[PDB]
């Protein structure tokens, strides 16, 4: 293998591929990144097992061929290369020889062989959807998938589609257990009934860091065993988590009744301020309901004591409801205007946040007792 | 005890104090802040029990009184209370906690009695010596890098604040090392430094100074005795307690008579030492020789770099070893665009000035690579 490359080229997909590869691997060739030359173009992978990014750049390739090197070390040399500089990559030691200007680095390799195999067998057609589009499914609903490292179906996106309001509706949930969150948009041509899918958690954060980069649309392509995202010259394919998503529509209230509005931001920085009190890692945070008026109150396991009445538009029964602050403080955070709107039922049954500006999502908290 | 005090001043006199209490405490009270209330200030006192910092801020006051009260927690609460609140401060109820109200907040917190706190005695102290704040902040940057971060009370963690003579004129200086590298910085010493005993101030001390200097004034007061330094910064004080020791005899370690003399391109170097140890207790090997130092690492599973600088030099051909990062924070400091070192053999201690500031000093030690 021998080629030169703009560093600009030779960064950008360094940069592409290597965000897949932990720091804590074990196994030395997962590590690496596979360089292929060949045409005009230098292709780069790398995994982590579960998924694989792909990525090529142009460079100007003396003799084509493949191989193995760090993926960190590699773009960690490139980064520091003075701008605007060309690399030279050449495979007679056996060592990868990159040289741009007068430095000159020699990295240890393993043979391409040995590189893992991601295969593409079975995926559906590629299908258009747009960025933007993809953005906001994931970013109003991933705060809820599990960060647990467990291979759980909670630990994943549910990407679905559903018939619902006349038209059928590209659709994501999210749930760690304690809280709920569900986004949707109108199925792109070609995604209407795609099988529904768990993406892992890793694979949506890869996905959503290579949407930063990418153009007006993505391909998405989808069978039950794989996910492949397409962003023009990238690409990550990757497993699906394999079982039964739980029955979501059961556990997503209908009949609420209790309706209650408030001013989002007010009722967000309340909330905040109230949990202050507790430095712990978990803090709930009681609701005492009535007309015209939330009553917050949160306490530490230290005697401490916070309250702060909040207006709101409310003339049901009184009750009192508790729940964990931080997903409160989440949803909050979704919310994309100035009101939120809860539906409640009882205080041990879930409760359901509306967004009156985006009739596209819905929130789910669950009570806890304080 | 009963008071009322706006957000914004309540917010600046704890965000000033709380810094020095230690995220975890064995002792409940070390987590605390003072809280004394009189005549028209609330004044504020936090303590590690190395060092104190005090602040005052205006606040109208009902009834004077002391207690003690969770500091971080107390500034968060604060810091999220709504922009323009009057906030009160209330000892009130029967209740034993200290009760903070604000619009349509309420927090209750534990308290605890004002005389267990810890006292921070300032016998013995110079008079105060007024030292420009960004004459100060030079001083602190240029060095403390230098410093050893280890949790012991050993005369290389923390900075040593002294004067000398130099050629008649008397000069006020901060020395750090850590055993492996070392910096010194001076200033002509202002008025009233003269007499002052050297001292090693804490690692941590110079730290919390050196933030407190972001929001001070045009000079920061400084106070130093055998056993205690404070800085004051208007109506926040930092009171430290000082290492015990011996600070080494650093005019020894610092050479005066190397002769092989050699300037580069500090950036273009920098950028070359950053870019070889990429590959790695990180050391680099320098090969020097007449206009060039060639650089090489090597790591301990066959990655090697190298990359050649041209430089300025005459002198006859070595080769020497540095840790990388110790390098690289020595050509961080250099203020110019170029640096100049000094070498004598391979085995011995290297100087490193700045020639657009001859009041600083750096030595690295070499090491077998």
């Amino acid at each position: 293998m021998k080629l030169t490359i703009e560093r600009a080229a030779l960064l950008k997909a360094l940069g592409h591929v290597q965000s897949v590869v932990e720091r804590r691997n074990t196994i030395p060739i997962l590590s690496n990144i596979l360089l292929s030359a060949e045409g005009d173009r230098l292709s780069f992978s790398a995994t982590d097992l579960d998924m694989e990014i792909i990525d090529e750049g142009f460079a100007q390739i003396d003799v084509p061929g493949q191989i193995t090197a760090p993926a960190h070390t590699l773009y960690e040399i490139v980064r520091k290369l003075p701008d605007g500089a060309d690399v030279s990559l050449s495979f007679d030691d056996p060592r990868l020889v990159i040289q741009a200007g007068r430095s000159r680095f020699n990295l240890p390799v393993l043979p391409a062989g040995d590189f893992p195999v991601m295969s593409s067998d079975g995926l559906s057609s590629r299908i258009a959807v747009d960025t933007n589009e993809l953005i906001r499914l994931i970013d109003k609903t991933r705060f809820a998938i599990s960060t647990e490292e467990t291979r759980y179906y909670l630990n994943g996106l549910y990407v679905h589609t559903v018939n619902e309001g006349g038209e059928t509706k590209l659709r994501a949930v999210a749930t760690d257990g304690h809280r709920l969150a569900l986004a949707e948009m109108p199925a792109p041509e070609g995604a209407v009934g795609i099988p529904g899918v768990i993406v892992p958690r890793k694979t949506i954060a890869e996905a959503r860091r290579l949407m930063e980069s990418a153009g007006e649309t993505v391909d998405l392509q989808v069978s039950p065993q794989k996910v492949r995202f397409e962003f023009g010259a990238a690409a990550l394919t990757s497993k699906v988590i394999d079982g039964a998503f739980p029955d979501y529509m059961r556990v997503i209230p209908r009949d609420n009744a209790k309706i209650l509005t408030l001013d989002n931001d007010l009722f967000a920085k309340a909330v905040d301020r109230v949990a202050t009190i507790s430095a712990e890692k978990s803090r709930s945070v009681k609701l005492a309901v009535e007309p015209g008026r939330i009553t917050l109150t949160v306490r530490n396991m230290e005697a401490g004591q916070a309250v702060e009445e909040v207006e709101v538009d409310y003339d049901g029964e009184p009750f009192e409801i508790g729940f964990n602050a931080r997903y409160l403080l989440d949803v909050c955070g979704q919310i994309a205007g100035p009101q939120a709107e809860f539906r409640f039922a009882d205080p041990a049954s879930p409760t359901l946040v509306v967004d009156p500006v985006d009739p596209g999502v819905k929130y789910v908290l669950m009570p806890l007792r304080v």
